[PDB]
């Protein structure tokens, strides 16, 4: 019954076309903000990490952008064996020294000035406060979440050593090339709460793996090699967002995000490395297997971060068992009934 | 005689295994040359491009390229040659001491390049008598050093229809590769014009050869072993053994591994599927590579892989008699199970 799936994919592509003008508005504001920010000595190396992303596939007018800032000769200290959260210290003048709180970089000090500079130039289209990762701009009745990210061109942290298990899918050579790219750190407090910590971010790798996703270099570049990998992820994200909207009056689904669906999907890509396992003619079965994998993650309360295998996104310290059970029931309901939430 | 081909590949592997000491020696010398060159104001941004590459049958003979970025470069094509350019946007520019009117003199630049290298090796190596220096390290290792300008601007218009890898390595990869810099190496053209620079894509040729499959996991497991690289090795070895057997007739001095490599890349474009290169078929794959090279020689057509309007086999570059001689020798070798491999 993939035809209803194809209908959803049809209407998602229409809303993407109808938004292209809004993306141009975001580019104009973002470039303007960036020009101002590079005049400040603390944010001289600021730059864009495309130019935008859509955390919510069903909200085409809500944009997400990342501003990166390179931190040379960074030294990381893992917070409380969390594998993903770190204090930032410097090895050796330092343009970020005004942000130190002792020997660690203060995320609170950095965000405070970041928020202030953006406030000064938004001389332009309002700006909204965040609930660390920093501000939400509203543009001409279009919202743009801006995240600040430190960039490190050093070897990835040791907690990633066993992650990104793409060797049998995208190749060991590609894994080597990707792990030579930088990694990013976004301000994120760790749970009272531990402030001044930063969380690893690999959004740039996730984008690369999704847009260059086949074992074949020519996957999806011709008729004989069209796969349905991207469409399966679109439909998984749309399923979660529709369930989150339908049950927004309950607390049960608040903690689930497109990141969980995306992580599960990357694991499915690892389990199913051959392009022939993703023939676009099998979209119905491919999507069902994606849903099924996500459900197994929910039931077992195991969803390893794709880059940091010891970090369990579905730990009961993060999402209570009752919420996963609720999501499990609702997805199983949808699947048994040809996804009424897609109507 | 496919087993004879594997015997050659075996012998070549042992040769390169017994050189990694010599390769480490050139890195030492190359590292010292770069440090001093960087002390010069005109070569401040110099660095390695590759570290050292090889003549497949001469494992103690190394080739290295020193790159130097030239920001806001302006190129003027020389006499419609598609590959050769005068280098000319800004105003006297760390290289202004090398200008001659508005053009960068390759002659001047190469003269300082050699002089700095010559004074440095005297501080430790013999320089042999434009693309630039040959060093003799001890009396065993040769290192050919080429200077290249680097430009991070979009590639010249003469490359627009080149690099036709879309059906093999993908259009996505071609776009990624064409976002990389391009290089210019001092090389005289045509008498001769002495201030021209020739486009170089050595870094792309390396990328394509080492990441060579339609499958990203080509050669990464038993099921996907292909013979692309071994075919290129055997093509180069065949030309080198012929060039050495007939060195004193000089009829083959004009042919180089670059012609072989260019024909090989065209064969890859013609045969884009990894299943066409199954290591089990090495004998037939090599024969087909040889046959393609022979067809290029007979038709006097071997387009540059990056610059399609540049014919490497034009009679302006290689006379008909020389191609006919090489054709005769290769056909003889192929008919007799390649005695020159012995
Ligand atoms: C690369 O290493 C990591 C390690 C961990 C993460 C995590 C935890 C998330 C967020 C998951 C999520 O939806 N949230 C709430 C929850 O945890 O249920 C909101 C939030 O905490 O922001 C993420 O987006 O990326 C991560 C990347
Ligand atoms: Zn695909
Ligand atoms: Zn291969």
């Amino acid at each position: 019954g993939a035809s209803k799936l194809r209908a959803v994919l049809e209407k998602l592509k229409l809303s993407r076309d109808d938004i292209s003008t809004a993306a141009g508005m975001v580019k104009g504001v973002v470039d303007h903000l960036l020009l101002r920010l590079k005049c400040d000595s603390a944010f001289r190396g600021v730059g864009l990490l495309s130019y935008y992303e859509h955390v919510k596939i069903s909200a085409p007018n809500e944009f997400d952008v990342m501003f990166k800032l390179e931190v040379p000769r960074i030294q990381l200290e893992e917070y409380s064996n969390t594998r993903a959260y770190y204090f930032v210290k410097f090895k050796r003048e330092n343009p970020l020294s005004q942000f130190l709180e002792g020997e660690i970089l203060s995320a609170s000090k950095m965000l405070s000035k970041f928020r202030k500079i953006i406030k000064e130039e938004i001389d332009i289209v309002i700006m909204k406060r965040k609930r660390g990762s920093a501000v939400t701009l509203l543009i001409s009745e279009i919202s743009v979440d801006i995240t600040l990210a430190l960039e490190s061109k050093s070897s990835w942290p040791a907690s990633t050593q066993e992650g990104l298990r793409i060797q049998n899918w995208l190749s060991a050579k590609v894994r080597k090339q990707l792990r030579l790219k930088p990694f990013y750190l976004v301000p994120k407090h760790a749970k009272g709460f531990q402030e001044e910590t930063w969380r690893l971010s690999f959004s740039h790798i996730e984008k690369e793996i999704l847009n260059n996703h086949g074992k074949s270099k020519t996957c999806c570049e011709n008729k004989e090699e069209k796969c349905c990998r991207k469409d399966c992820l679109k439909l998984m994200k749309y399923l979660l967002e529709q369930l989150k909207e339908r049950f927004k009056d309950k607390k049960h689904l608040d903690k689930f995000s497109s990141y969980h669906v995306k992580t599960a999907f990357f694991h499915v890509c690892t389990q199913n490395p051959q392009d022939s396992q993703w023939d676009r003619k099998d979209l119905g079965l491919c999507f069902d297997n994606c849903v099924t994998y996500f459900l197994q993650c929910l039931r077992t309360e195991k969803l390893e971060n794709y880059f940091i295998p010891e970090f369990n996104l579905f730990s009961s310290n993060l999402i209570d068992k009752r919420s996963k059970e609720f999501l499990t029931k609702q997805i199983e309901y949808e699947r048994n009934n040809e996804f009424p939430v897609f109507d």
